[PDB]
């Protein structure tokens, strides 16, 4: 790890004239003050303050001072006079850290894992996104970039470009790219990175999306992470792969099984399948999620896990060994990465602790079972609505838990807030069906 | 009351050279065919066919052939070149049966079961509330309304007087008795309330005071809606329905030694309707957007409560007494179908006459400002909050489920599921707005 | 005077097929609701309701039923199937007088002046108005009707046959008109007619307003009684002529007198002037009413008194016997004129009663006087807006008695709401003035 001696060493040899101190809101917006290289030190003595009732979530106008304390490994150089980058923690004033710290609650439920002896969870998201033309001001308008489809070359594929200079420039800031590729959808795209840490991938998703809207907007383009911006096409998922280590060893692993499966993970689905309903709130956290989350696209609305099926919540990629893993295919890239990976994973340990019994599979195309069959079966319905998600929230006192008792009440008067703007609009679809009918 | 020898005389004298034969779909729709006066034999001799499969909740394609039987008491003369009246008819099977899904049919139902405990009449008054929009050129609406006037306002802050006053001519002409018209709170919205008439002749007249709204707009240049919420952030539209009990010329719901008024029948009444309000609200209030306009701080309900002279909960008792007692149940919107709601409004009442229900405690407040911790502390209930959450509630009552009967609850919850999840899966441009560019 | 019977009879005779009932909100804004001829005996029966929720300054939504109870000499036929009106006054369910009904309010004060033996208050009201043009679409545009002046001739004056419109139907209606002119600001006009008892000259200004707007929409234009359209031009007052009556005799009138003023006449005066701070709030209850109190442009902005001067609060014009009378000139016709009448009532017995000695007149132009004479010779100021007013409305009993406990609670929190709303706008003249200096 870097001290802060290496830190100061590295700026002056890299010429850094500019450094960014950066954290995330409550709602997975990320955040930022730009300081000056002669700042530094200043930094690194944990002395940088803001106005915390300026950040969604965090804290109120009347005890709103709060400090930024870097954590000097996620130090990058930016390649878009030198910028450099550093990811910050949350205090307050008195020292202690800032219970609402989404970095901070990821962080307190990897302990938990560790003293299971889980030495780390491994996370590898797949945060899809759209790609949208822009007017002569440079705001989107509702044309996509193009209206290619899944694998599509160019001319019908023309994110190309876009995609390649984008994996250039996360490349040259220490990702590991995997793939990149045109989605299902009309202007969507892919670009996928090798699992890491789960604070660092959730760091990585936050410099992902960073990196994706600044080159979109750099070819003449509006990048969303929306989770489904247009009606009758594929939405944008962000599936977390998702496995337990043991140093080295991918515990989720176990050659004798049939699926390479070790019981652990099959402990580990079953809790996130349990407490599926219960965290919905979380990982796809806006109205706009629950008209992703219909049948028909990839997606899923329903409560079970297949091997090598895209149909459900829960798929088993058809690979084994260090790639074995749980891809929860649930969570939108709207969701918070820290949040989302806290409540996945104190939904999984929870499974694990208490040896949850592994539902069958559903080896089927589950969106053309009918009601009758789904009830037989004993399949759930994830939560229809915003709403619907938030109650089951409050109502689970394991997913509460692993928010803290701030994070929980902040997110859930702000949630409350937005469900009641949006339930009582009136849109274009009411006029038009009844405004001439009745 | 009128025979076919009636019709046929007062055709000629009237000169009437076209009849439209009318009824009602599922979802409250008017419809209807239409006749020269050469045919109104056959018409009243119960022959007319036309294709079931065509109208909304009633028969499939395979058992399409359905039958008109005119109700000769509906007849009426169009006051608005070569002269044209309606009968509105009651739907039949080939085989001489009355339809089981006819919505006209579904209220006489009921209406028996309340002739059967000594109830003559049930009386209706509704205030079936209307929108004006302007049109473009080729007669569609725009988004603007026809004034920004306001409560009892005057032209020309009010511009819809001359439109409400042709309204008013038209509908007293065919026998209306039209009681006030003025403008609503909302900007463009009008009301024109007319007197209460037994449940059939209501529902009847429901049906046709929409037609002439909707006639008499476009003829001013207007587009006429009775859509519940066209726009956030001001008033819906309301269609209150005002009701009681006679027994020939006594109004039952009126007792002189009671404080409000209210006879021990009215309050047992009353009770009915709060306990059966989230079930009867798939049918009160129909559409998506019902729900849209039952949402606190515009004078339409939230809550399942009661007050007298309190326009904020589902049941306000007017401040007046004798005749006038009344039973005025404010969530359904004039999407409702009339029929239907009638119906279920009147079985809910009588089932809380045959149970001797408890009236709860009024909620003498403005029921919009309580905190949701002091509702709970009374035990107020609320409406359901979307079209789902209705159906949902109306399948589970056994009382609504039989006031609809069979035909018509499978139908109806058929459409309207099919209209929830078109609704639930669209993007709407809200979304957009939030959403495309803060993620 | 009518009674039920004559109405009945009266209704039938010249064919009345729809009755409009009237009547007048918190803040001057006629209402009514149309009924058919059949009801016109169950309005006579006081048995028509209304959602007093819904009219400003009424009653609240949980005790919202109301009752209008019409006054049969109010009956008068309408000239643009025959409409009638009648105006009406509101009463509880419970059968008393509501309190904040303003035309019983103006009674009450009225009871007040018959017990000292004044039979009636004797009102001649000047309700000035601008003419503007309007659009394809029927709003008005910025430009007014013509660019005439006072006592202007077409084609100069361009509302000769607007106001002669008016004029007629007024006429039909039981108006004495007295007189028709283009006033002094472009697009402006002038209607006046003769003063009538304080209750009947208040439904007078109600429907001159309305006859006003009427026509001159019927002639394509936008009539408005706001008092100050445009800055740098004259605003529009409504001066209020007063006197009192015992049966025949003008009270107010002393041959023997230099001015032909009594010393009753005299005290009314003092009182008027006494009182003129804390009445200003309902006089002159808009924000806009105080662009129109500024100097230069005949309306008043002092405390003071003049003969023949419209420099002044208050003008005794040049003739006398019949037509001696106060002219209390800064008014506006955004006034309730139920509510104003009352207040000015009230601060002129206050006068009498307590025998207040009238100030010394100020014989010149008082808007070339400087602060520095203004202030030896004691001449306040009106207030300098709609903030100062109400604070000077609150502290004053007697106006306050005036109103009634009832009215003066509603009136103040609809002003307080108005003013603090347009306290917090930022107005075209700030960007104008601030965005490229600062
Ligand atoms: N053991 C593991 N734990 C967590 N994530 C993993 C593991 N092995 C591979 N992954 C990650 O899972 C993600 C798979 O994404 P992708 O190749 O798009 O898969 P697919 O399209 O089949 O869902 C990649 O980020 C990959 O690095
Ligand atoms: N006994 C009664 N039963 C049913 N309806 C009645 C009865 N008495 C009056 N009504 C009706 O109730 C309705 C009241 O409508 P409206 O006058 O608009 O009342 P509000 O606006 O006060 O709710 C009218 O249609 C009236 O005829
Ligand atoms: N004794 C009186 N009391 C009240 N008003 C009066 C009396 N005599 C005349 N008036 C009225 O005063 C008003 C004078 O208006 P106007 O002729 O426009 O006067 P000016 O333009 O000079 O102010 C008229 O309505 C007139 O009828
Ligand atoms: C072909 S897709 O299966 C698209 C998934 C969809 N966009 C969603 O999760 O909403 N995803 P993947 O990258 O896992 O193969
Ligand atoms: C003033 S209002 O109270 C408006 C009611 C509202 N439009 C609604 O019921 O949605 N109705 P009413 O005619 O009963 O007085
Ligand atoms: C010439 S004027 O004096 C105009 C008065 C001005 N409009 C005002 O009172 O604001 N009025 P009047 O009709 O009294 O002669
Ligand atoms: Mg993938
Ligand atoms: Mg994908
Ligand atoms: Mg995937
Ligand atoms: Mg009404
Ligand atoms: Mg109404
Ligand atoms: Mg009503
Ligand atoms: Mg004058
Ligand atoms: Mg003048
Ligand atoms: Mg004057």
């Amino acid at each position: 790890s870097y001290t802060r001696e290496d830190i100061i060493r590295i700026a002056e040899e890299e010429n850094v004239r500019f450094i960014r101190l950066q954290f995330t809101d409550l709602l997975g917006t990320i955040k930022n003050v730009e300081i000056p290289v002669s700042q530094l030190e200043k930094a690194l003595d944990n002395k940088m303050m803001f106005d915390g009732s300026s950040i969604e979530g965090y804290v109120r106008i009347e005890e709103s001072d709060m400090y930024l304390y870097p954590d000097l490994d996620t130090w990058v150089v930016f390649p878009w006079d030198r910028v450099a980058r550093l990811i910050c923690d949350i205090y307050k004033p008195d020292g202690s850290p800032f219970a609402g710290d989404p970095r901070g609650i990821l962080k307190r439920v990897l302990k938990e894992a560790e003293e299971l002896g889980y030495t780390s969870m491994n996370v590898g998201p797949e945060p899809e996104f759209f790609l949208f033309k822009t007017d002569e001001k440079g705001d989107p308008t509702t044309e996509l970039n193009d209206q290619g489809g899944y694998f599509d070359l160019a001319p019908m594929d023309l994110g190309e470009n876009c995609r390649r200079e984008i994996v250039l420039k996360l490349e040259e800031m220490g990702f590991e790219i995997e793939a990149s590729h045109h989605e299902v959808a009309p202007g969507q795209h892919e670009i996928d990175f090798k699992y890491a840490d789960a604070v660092k991938a959730a760091d990585q998703i936050q410099t992902f999306k960073l990196v994706v809207k600044t080159i979109a907007r750099q070819h003449g383009l509006h990048a969303t992470f929306m989770p489904k911006p247009l009606f009758g096409v594929n939405g944008s998922g962000m599936h977390c792969n998702q496995s337990l280590f043991k140093d080295n060893e991918n515990v989720f692993y176990d050659e004798t099984d049939e699926l390479g499966l070790s019981q652990t993970a099959r402990h580990y689905m079953a809790g996130i399948l349990k407490h599926a309903r219960a965290m919905a709130a979380i990982t796809n956290p806006t109205v706009n999620s629950y008209k992703r989350l219909v049948p028909g696209y990839e997606a899923p609305c329903y409560v079970a896990w297949s091997a090598s099926n895209r149909s459900p919540m829960i798929r088993i990629p058809a690979s084994r060994g260090l790639s074995t893993r749980v891809e929860v295919r649930n969570p939108d890239p709207a969701a918070n990465p820290y949040l989302a990976l806290a409540v996945m994973l104190r939904a999984g340990l929870d499974g694990i602790k208490r040896q949850m019994a592994l539902p069958a599979p559903i080896d089927r195309n589950i969106y053309v079972m009918s009601e009758e069959e789904r009830i037989e079966e004993g399949i759930p319905s994830l939560p229809a609505d915003l709403k619907e998600a938030l109650s089951e929230l409050i109502r689970s006192e394991v997913i509460s838990d692993a928010l803290g008792d701030h994070a929980l009440a902040y997110f859930y008067e702000l949630k409350e807030i937005e469900w009641d703007m949006y339930r009582t609009q009136v849109h274009q679809w009411e006029r038009d069906q009844y405004l001439t009918l009745y």
